[PDB]
């Protein structure tokens, strides 16, 4: 049932876990795209949910990263995940999350919430990221400093790795923030973004649909927030068929 071994499992809070399965032969993405995943209920039947794929489309594995809903069909039971134990996963990649989808420019910005970080986690090792832009700013908000976990150590990590950690130098930006928890920065990303407080505080010009190109991924709300900010810096949506200046992705 197009079945894939699972590598590897983090749990970062009863909340929020990672984990890694081997890659279908015929899975062929682009960073930042999403699939299909999911388990067997109790009558047998699959219990299938649209999931961002966390690794690079270089990786030989891949890489998720989940809520777990208390009451939720799927993440109820995916959260009890192990070493060794199968998920389905259907290889067919969608999703507008992909640098195709955005004019070329100077700068590409990463705006997420909670589980959002999950497409960036791809894209941020993603080398065509820092071919084609100068600067890659990842903006990840969440209410707490322990949902920040995953992707800090994510970014630890790219940072220190001898083949990412050059492609990012001097490009990547991370600008994590806590909303409800005290930690060096603070704020939603809307906020930050229309007060400009993210442009005093990593140095930069402000946002302008010239050099800018966005991607969101988060929440329904996140996004409605987001965009209307986006905008009012004269960022136009596009995916394609039609390439503009921001790309968005909601659930
Ligand atoms: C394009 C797309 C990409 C997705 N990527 C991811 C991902 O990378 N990681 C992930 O955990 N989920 C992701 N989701 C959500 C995912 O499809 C499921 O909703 C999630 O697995 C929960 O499934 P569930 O059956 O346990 O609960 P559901 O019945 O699907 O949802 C129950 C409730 O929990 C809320 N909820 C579900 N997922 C989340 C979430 N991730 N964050 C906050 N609230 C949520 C829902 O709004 C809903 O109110 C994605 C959804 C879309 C459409």
């Amino acid at each position: 049932p197009d079945a894939q071994t699972v590598t590897s499992v983090r749990h970062w809070t009863d909340t929020l876990f990672s984990f890694r399965v081997t890659r279908p032969q015929t899975l062929r993405f682009r960073s930042g795209e999403f699939v299909m995943i999911g388990l067997l209920d109790d009558n047998g039947k699959p219990i299938m949910r649209a999931y961002s794929i966390a690794s690079p489309a270089w990786d030989e594995e891949l890489e998720f990263y989940s809520i777990k809903v208390p009451d939720g069909p799927l993440t109820s039971r995916l959260q009890h995940i192990k070493v060794g134990e199968q998920i389905i996963l259907r290889p067919k990649p969608v999703g507008t999350l992909v640098i195709d989808a955005l004019l070329p420019g100077k700068r590409l910005w990463f705006l997420a919430t909670g589980t959002g970080i999950a497409p960036f986690a791809s894209l941020m090792r993603e080398p065509e990221a820092y071919e084609k832009f100068d600067e890659v700013i990842m903006m990840h908000a969440c209410r707490t400093v322990a949902e920040l976990e995953y992707g800090r150590q994510l970014v630890e990590a790219l940072q220190e790795d001898p083949l990412i950690g050059e492609l990012v130098e001097g490009k990547l930006k991370y600008y994590p923030t806590t909303t409800r928890e005290e930690f060096h920065h603070m704020g939603r990303i809307t906020d930050n973004l229309a007060s400009g407080k993210v442009f005093e505080d990593l140095g930069i010009a402000p946002m302008n649909p010239e050099t800018d190109r966005a991607m969101v991924c988060g929440s329904l709300a996140f996004n409605v927030d987001v965009m209307k900010v986006l905008e009012s810096y004269g960022l136009r949506e596009g995916a394609n068929s039609e390439p503009r200046e921001f790309v968005v992705e909601k659930y």
